């Protein structure tokens, strides 16, 4: 009945602000072209000005243990 975050699935990062006692939703966006550096693109006022999503997503390739990571990583 709960849906559960699997790998390969395309997701987006949110994160709160409470600037000025206000609730702003900002999502983490990147423009891999050019500007390598991530930005944060504001979800809480689609209503005023669109979010460009298209950069904000991200998609979840593998889910390995910490033990199997490191023997990635030695291997």
């Amino acid at each position: 009945e709960i849906q559960f975050l699997r790998t390969d699935d395309e997701v987006v990062l949110q994160c709160t602000a409470t600037i000025h006692k206000e609730q702003q939703k900002l999502c983490l966006a990147a423009e891999g072209f050019g500007n390598r550096l991530c930005f944060l693109e504001s979800t809480s006022n689609s209503k005023n000005v669109p979010p460009d999503l298209s950069i904000c997503t991200f998609v979840l390739e593998q889910s390995l243990s910490v033990r199997a990571l490191q023997e990635m990583l030695a291997n």
